[PDB]
């Protein structure tokens, strides 16, 4: 008679209660349609079991002494050229390797305790041709490589539901990046140089802002007369806004203060606050005027629909 | 004064009501942060408008005479090397082309009336390196190509929520295919030859069926004594089941009939129905016995959990 033992990788092994003619315990398990058999010094279900299919391909199940991992190998009829290998741990992490006709690594799937995973594809040269990475927060990264193993393309989805397409030049350097936010506003970077500089544009509902990219930050600029509004976006997506006016008259010169907590730029002329520009979480801009004391806001905040309207607010 | 005209691709053009000094109508539109201007013989908003950015890159908007399509071209400062081209029709279909630094096609996105689309990526050689196709029923196909423009990989999702991974050999012939159904049962084909033949396995809950693949069909086989059960799956997923017994005694010989409408194989021995094997929509097998007249089913249908149980039913 036998005991059934649960193993990592949703497998079972049957161990004899009594040892055999040689002092060993007899093992049986079923993989695919095939009964594997083996023997072990231990009676806990650990050991090696093997079988041979009708096509003479071979299956080997290796169960570690503490039942902490299983290895399942499938071989061609020569007994040494791998078809597949699956290593599964007690902690539910596993590596699955797939081999091509030659017995060389063709694809590899890795899953982890956290439920994250990686899929890798390999070419005729045994080099990594594509990789898809899923993390536990739902986010993912897909990478395509070229004959030199440099990036040709990359697509990233995030938890915030943004997506990014990245294209790379012949040398594997980022050349273009296209970010689509969940709300459908976009950032687009073109002509990106080896140092991470290039041209930038932010696509908002009803208008576009233009500017430049450095490795440090994105700077989008709006000029009207002598005033220059600059909207800065760090690599991490943190917005900060500034204003400079070359007007030297204390009567007409605009200055401003940025409040990071309220995402609000407050414009001042001649010692009095004149308006608040709010840079909202919906990726809109609203403008609202202060009263003649520069002390309280009047009327209601007005959502900007056009770049001319931003320019108007800077006059 | 001007009239505003709605165009394909969510654009607007302002046309003068009155013609100009040369008998032409003046056109204005805004693309990105840039005011484009032009003139036309017509007063409907059709014609060509152009602008030059602060970096001397150029934008050209071509609006057809019947307002049936727009073409928006972005050029480098030379005025001829494309950065991007977007052709948009009245029927909401559009082609978006992206060019690399050299002015060569790097990526192309096509969307259609039906809301289906294709994304294409091109390599340094101007050859198709990857393609993603989304159809209107939600289904999609992703293809990766090699340096010879033959397939290296393909991933397909369907409306029925099945997925398929396909791997290809050095010559671009299918070598492996792994089908995962929505219920988590699987078909796996290995060692696929140029004629579409190879090894097959169906992964069911609790057991695996093995067999072979031809271009015609998948045949999974279960043998017990002199009886052979064959489960056939066409390329389209249509199941049919047959049984043959080499037993020559009319007293013990099994035969069977397949009912495609009820997905049921009915076994007969000695002129009496003995059991129904149902091949269910959940990709399970149930067995149920007939009474001693072979006329009505007795007890209840029992879900098979193991290959040994199928073999038992064939004894």
């Amino acid at each position: 008679n036998s005991v059934s033992v649960d193993l990592p990788g949703s497998m079972k092994v049957l161990v004899s209660k009594s040892s055999n003619a040689d002092g060993k315990y007899d093992l049986i398990a079923t993989v695919d349609a095939l009964e594997l058999s083996g023997t072990s010094d231990k009676n806990n279900g650990s050991g090696v079991l093997e079988g041979v299919k009708a096509d003479a391909s071979k299956v080997k199940l290796t169960i570690s002494d503490d039942l902490g991992q299983t290895t399942l190998e499938v071989f061609k009829s020569d007994g040494s050229t791998l078809v597949s290998k699956k290593v599964t741990s007690k902690d539910k992490s596993s590596t699955y390797e797939l081999f091509n006709e030659k017995g060389e690594l063709s694809a590899k799937y890795i899953t982890r305790a956290d439920k994250s995973s990686t899929y890798e594809l390999f070419n005729e040269k045994g080099e990594l041709s594509a990789k898809y990475i899923t993390r536990a927060d739902k986010s993912s990264t897909y990478e395509l490589f070229n004959e030199k193993g440099e990036l040709s393309f990359k697509y990233i989805t995030r938890a915030d539901k943004s997506s990014t397409y990245e294209l790379f030049n012949e040398k594997g350097e980022l050349s273009f990046k296209y970010i689509t936010r969940a709300d459908g506003t976009r950032l687009e970077y073109t002509g990106i140089k080896s140092d991470g500089s290039g041209k930038a544009k932010e696509v908002l509902k009803g208008y576009v802002l233009e500017g430049t990219l450095t490795a440090e930050k994105t700077t989008l600029v709006v000029k009207e007369g002598t005033v220059t509004l600059s909207k800065n976006i760090s690599k991490s997506g943190e917005v900060s806004v500034e204003l400079n006016d070359t007007d030297s008259s204390a009567a007409t010169k605009k200055t401003a203060a940025w409040n990071s907590g309220t995402s609000t730029l407050t414009i001042t002329v001649n010692s009095k606050k004149t308006k608040d520009l709010v840079f909202t979480s919906s990726n809109t801009i609203t403008v609202q005027q202060y009263d003649s004391n520069g002390t309280s806001l009047e009327g209601s905040a007005v959502e900007i629909t056009k770049l001319d309207e931003i320019k108007n607010a800077l006059k």
